């Protein structure tokens, strides 16, 4: 389900992945993750969407803020971010994404 | 990647940008951007094509229809530029303009 993923970089390091718009596509995609990266360290994966920065909801936002957002938090931020198959699973059967929280198969 | 630059003026002000068109070049250029405009605030640099204005697909607009649809949006627009390298880039390989979104590296 979401996890919360903390991520942590040093001045003037990328996190390293791409967020992204994508045609006909709901929400902020995680893409393009470099190996090695904090964004890899922290456990992103490619088609991750991001619900929460910070603890803010921003599925709903803008990219231009979504982007804002974690560039103002500096060299850290914490993401919710859910997979792209559980994702687009929870918007095919109309699930609150407001009130997903984290939860772990093991 | 693609931006959306999303402008605002007052009523009776300009953008402070033009628009051409160019012997041997493709795509709509923004050209002439004012400093200190409308145009430089919202994120448009000189050699920047329009991809989408409002969401509608106007590369392969004439010009005419392009300026009237800007026009015509009243004292507010969202563009869809790319800028001038990564546009260059994608005509080369043969990339379809139509399916590029708003993206960026964190």
């Amino acid at each position: 389900g979401p996890r919360e993923s903390k991520l942590s970089k040093q001045e003037g390091q990328n996190y390293g992945f791409f967020l992204r718009i994508e045609k006909d596509t709901d929400g902020h995609l995680i893409r393009v993750i470099e190996e090695g990266s904090p964004a890899e360290k922290a456990g992103l994966l490619d088609g991750d969407r991001v619900l929460r920065i910070n603890g803010v909801f921003v599925d709903k936002e803008e990219h231009a803020q979504v982007v804002e957002l974690v560039r103002k938090s500096g060299n850290s931020v914490t993401l919710l971010v859910l997979d792209g198959d559980s994702y687009e699973k929870a918007v095919k059967n109309q699930v609150d994404l407001k009130e997903l929280d984290q939860e772990a198969k093991l």
